[PDB]
């Protein structure tokens, strides 16, 4: 005994409220062409912007991590925008989940969000209101997989061709606690640009992997801390390898200097998104790259700068006893050298199949267990090597690992 | 002074005809929700077919290489189906002289098509009408890039739950030339299955890379030769590396025994689609795997079976003089051995940075010219090594290269 509203090909039940937007807009569950949709109702004072918004998303190239638009209808009083129906917000995903049964789904979710953002930016569109509440989680497809989608383009700006920045004349679009600091600065000479989205995404990254925390604290003091640069990444412990890599990326995404934030396409290349196999492949390509480099050369000096803390003074003392026994039968590696620890890894990896069964047992299978054997014992190895080998980042061998 | 037809939210100008077909079929250029679309008009004698097939298109169309459906309108006389407006068919792409590829070359097109096909089969949808006329080429996107899309879903069937097969009662295309033989024979025990699409795809593959030829002849003799098993791949040359690899894949796709045809996901794993760098990596992983292998073990024995033709009696005599001069130090490399050829390749890849400038100059840069140096001189090496190392296809290191 429920009621239906039909405006053209868009139908919805007024009792199925999914949320409330800005300016007294309501979102309903509904139907369009017998597809499940979400239906946003807007006011007459919004008809000009909605047509501009719809024209933006109807005309832009489709992308799997940008929400799919279906149809707009107008009646005597309202406009209605139908889009793909989603199961949840990213906010509800983080509140209502336990990241043990998910595995790499949180990181895949952030990589999809970042792909969507890189797609917007390459169309010269700055979102300016990225936040967990308007990153949407799809309904499971026929195979049960889900994905993240960027939505809510009311605050976005399409830069003119040739422009790389926009002026603050419109003021401060955004939501308190996710606004880049250069947006709220009286004495900032440089116009904001695409990197306002990187700062917001950085906060989202930390929000997801911390399962609810914000780099700049609780919501009431959140935006004040941003202006002061008062951030804190406590949930990332500095001696767990996964947390070190995540901290290296996020710190740059939320950096106070906008020009120090990586573009969205840079973010996607970071080791935060590397599989175990690719990390070991990076260690191998590095070890091969520096095998004939002199100890006085710029590449090795960079790699050894701070190296004793990376290898924990003597890495041969921080490995398992069967691998210590096996390393002594051969030429001696220098225990304080990052380069030699990489050389030992490359050598045990290349000769894995002929290693004594005791040594293959403590290393574990190639490549997953093998690489974690080293990264879990030397949690700064990959981050430190990644930063040091930035010198070779324009060479063909290191193209899969960096971005130009 | 041109006339406009409006049927619901679909409109079109009947002067803008795009094609004709059976059952009084006409396709027009038109509009829907202010997008350019193609509009197909069908008769009352198709209302029954049409709705079932529109639903299957609506369940498949989220994949980027499946045509996107937009709207369907029922008319007091006809039915009208609006889909994404496209620029060309695959047929026009192959047969038109200076067809701008727009950053889309034949291999990427075939891989896009197979990706779409694999998406369908994973939804338990068999297409059953795959041919160049109903693979479409998109309009360029905002970045100027184009892609291929499967369409013409009028004959596609969703298999019943638990069936891997369908019966020949209701869904064989009226236009022949591209139909798997078991769809049209009578002496047939097994019922047709997904591999009817692979057979058609096999013919399309040849049609694209041969630039217009069919494996089974021209027009009317095609389907007759298909039922006969009389095919010919003579555009694929036996002494060109790309053609040898292409022939090894197309041959299994159009195989008479439907059970011997690889699935669409298996096709995608075939070296036909490997980048140059992946091919060089396969050679290195093989060479490492057999370095300590017994000369009389099954693996090396398998690798040397027919090795003389692969290395052309003496591979040391079929390489450039600078590389010959550089291999002189390695007197352990036997020129009659496929394994030793692989060992020399791996050794010069590993030590590439240290090689003299003469040697690097004839090899070319790593990894593209380097791997082509050898495959262009030993056009059977990859195909032979690939088949030979199938003995190691269940080992973790050779997971990426095979299909399990
Ligand atoms: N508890 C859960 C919570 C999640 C619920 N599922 C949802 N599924 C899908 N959408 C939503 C929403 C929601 O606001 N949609 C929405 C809608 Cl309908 C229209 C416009 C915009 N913005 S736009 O920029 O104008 C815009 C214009 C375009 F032409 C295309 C895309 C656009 F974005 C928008 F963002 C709120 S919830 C929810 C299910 C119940
Ligand atoms: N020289 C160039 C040539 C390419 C032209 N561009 C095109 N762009 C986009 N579509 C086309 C087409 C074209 O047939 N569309 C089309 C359309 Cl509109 C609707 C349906 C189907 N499928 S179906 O099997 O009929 C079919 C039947 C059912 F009952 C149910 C579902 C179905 F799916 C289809 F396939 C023909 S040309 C062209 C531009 C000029």
């Amino acid at each position: 005994e429920t009621s239906v509203v039909i405006v053209g090909k868009i139908s919805f039940c007024p009792k199925d409220v999914l949320g409330h937007g800005a300016e007294g807009t309501i979102v309903y569950r509904g139907m369009f062409d017998n597809r499940d949709v979400a239906v946003k109702r807007i006011l007459p004072e919004c008809f000009s912007f909605a047509d501009r918004e719809v024209q933006l998303l109807r005309e832009s190239d489709e992308h799997p991590n940008v929400i799919r638009y279906f149809c707009t209808e107008k009646d005597r009083q309202f406009q209605y925008i139908a889009i793909e129906l989603c199961a949840a917000t990213l906010q509800e995903y983080v509140e209502q989940k336990d990241f043990a049964h998910l595995g790499l789904e949180p990181i895949t979710l952030l990589q999809q969000t970042t792909s969507g953002l890189a797609h917007l930016h390459s169309l010269n569109i700055v979102h300016r209101d990225l936040k967990p509440h308007n990153i949407l989680i799809s309904m499971p497809n026929a195979h049960g997989k889900i994905k993240a989608m960027i939505s809510d383009f009311g605050l976005c700006k399409k830069l003119a061709v040739g422009r790389h920045s926009f002026s603050r004349r419109s003021g401060v679009p955004g939501t308190e606690g996710w606004i880049a600091p250069e947006m709220l600065s009286e004495d900032c000479k440089e116009n904001p640009t695409y990197t306002v989205d990187i700062f917001s995404a950085g906060c989202v990254f930390y929000y997801v992997i911390s399962e609810g925390s914000h780099p700049f604290g609780k919501s009431l003091q959140r935006q004040a801390n941003i202006l002061l640069g008062a951030c804190s990444l406590d949930c990332l412990h500095p001696e767990k390898h996964e947390d070190v890599i995540a901290r290296e990326l996020i710190e740059k995404m939320i950096a106070m200097d906008p020009q120090k934030r990586p573009s969205a396409k840079h973010v996607l290349k970071h080791p935060f998104f590397w599989s175990l196999e690719k990390q070991l492949q990076f260690f191998q390509d590095v070890s091969d790259r520096i095998e004939k480099e002199s100890l006085d050369g710029p590449i090795v000096k960079q790699l050894e700068r701070g190296g004793r803390a990376v290898v924990k003074m003597d890495w041969r003392e921080n490995i398992t006893v069967p691998l210590q026994t096996d390393l002594r039968k051969f030429r001696t590696y220098k225990g304080g050298s990052v380069r030699d620890l990489l050389r030992a890894m490359r050598n045990k990896k290349h000769h894995y199949r002929e290693l004594p069964a005791e040594v293959r047992e403590t290393l574990g299978s190639l490549p997953d267990d093998f690489v974690c054997y080293f990264t879990s014992r030397f949690p700064h190895l990959l981050a430190h090597t990644y930063r040091a080998m930035e010198l070779c980042s324009h060479e063909r061998l290191f193209q899969p690992y960096y971005f130009h």
